[PDB]
This record gives structure tokens, C-alpha cells and sequence, in this order.
């Protein structure tokens, strides 16, 4: 079955590769990309600040995983509670702004197949919408 594996491994390094070149996206060192869907450059919390958000998580190859912003009611996490990906990206993305970012496998749920339809070596993405922001103290 690893020869699934290779799919979602080139997919996925495609789909970072890709993904980095297609507009709007910013690429990090981390390997970490973010695209802002629209710009809020609002307030926004710290790695261990809780914020509120809606999104939509899919595979590199449209593989609907999991969703929320269809829903569009938001979830709270803590940034240091929340995956690699979306600990720094919160913190970049200001409120009322919403952004989608590509997470890396290893920034994400792992190279592994970590989840149910998530394969082995698969890069997972999400849309993050940020509609409130707390903070720790
Ligand atoms: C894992 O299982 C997932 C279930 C699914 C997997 C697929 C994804 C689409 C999703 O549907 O969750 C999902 O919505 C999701 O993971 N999200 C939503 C979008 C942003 C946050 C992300 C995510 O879960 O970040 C976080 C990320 C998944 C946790 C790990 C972060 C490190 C990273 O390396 C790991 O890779 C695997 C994943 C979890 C959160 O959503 C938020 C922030 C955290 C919680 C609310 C905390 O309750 C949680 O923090 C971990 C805790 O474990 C606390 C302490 C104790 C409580 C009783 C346990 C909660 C367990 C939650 C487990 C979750 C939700």
C-alpha cells in the first residue's frame, strides 16, 4: 500500500512546489505557505494566545478530510495547542483577514498516514478564517 505513499509524496512535493508559485501564496523557511483569501491586518494571538476560526481541510489531491468554514462557525484553539502550520500562521494572520495555508506533512499531521483517507506522506491543507482572537495573560 506504500505505493500510495509515492502519490501523496510527489503530490505533495508537487503540491508544495506548486503551491509556493501559485499567487497570493507566501512561502517561509519552515516550508510553511500561507495565501491571504482576504485582508483583515487585525489583531491575531501568540503561540500561546487562543484564537477563533472556521476552515476547511483538504488533500494535496482534493481529498475532503475534513471541513468547518462550510459550516462557517468557528473553533477555538490555543496556538501552541494547534498544528505547526497553524501556530505560526495564526500568528501572521491579523484578524478579520481570512488566509489559507499549505502545511507541510511534517508541519502538519506527520509524513505518515496519520488519519483516516490521509495516506502515507501526506500534506495536509487548510482555510483559515479568523473572526475573534483571546489572549493567555
Ligand atoms: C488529532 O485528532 C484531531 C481530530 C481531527 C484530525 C483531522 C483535523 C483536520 C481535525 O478535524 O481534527 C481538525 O479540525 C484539526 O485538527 N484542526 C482544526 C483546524 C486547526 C487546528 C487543527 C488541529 O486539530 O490542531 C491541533 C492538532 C491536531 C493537535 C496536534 C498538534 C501537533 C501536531 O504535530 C499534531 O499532528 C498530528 C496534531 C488540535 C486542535 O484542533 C486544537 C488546537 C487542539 C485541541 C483543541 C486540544 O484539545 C488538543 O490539542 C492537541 C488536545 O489534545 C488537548 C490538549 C486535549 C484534548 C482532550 C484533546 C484534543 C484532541 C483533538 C484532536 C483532533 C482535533
Amino acid at each position: 500500500f506504500n505505493k500510495k505513499a509515492d502519490e501523496n509524496k510527489v503530490k505533495g512535493e508537487a503540491f508544495l512546489t506548486e503551491n509556493k508559485n501559485k499567487p497570493g501564496v507566501v512561502v517561509l523557511p519552515s516550508g510553511l505557505q500561507y495565501k491571504v483569501i482576504n485582508s483583515g491586518n487585525g489583531v491575531k494571538p501568540g503561540k500561546s494566545d487562543t484564537v477563533t476560526v472556521e476552515y476547511t481541510g483538504r488533500l494535496i489531491d482534493g481529498t475532503v478530510f475534513d471541513s468547518t468554514e462550510k459550516t462557517g462557525k468557528p473553533a477555538t484553539f490555543q496556538v501552541s495547542q494547534v498544528i505547526p502550520g497553524w501556530t505560526e500562521a495564526l500568528q501572521l494572520m491579523p484578524a478579520g483577514s481570512t488566509w489559507e495555508i499549505y502545511v507541510p506533512s511534517g508541519l502538519a499531521y506527520g509524513p505518515r498516514s496519520v488519519g483516516g483517507p490521509i495516506g502515507p506522506n501526506e500534506t495536509l491543507i487548510f482555510k483559515i478564517h479568523l473572526i475573534s482572537v483571546k489572549k493567555s495573560s
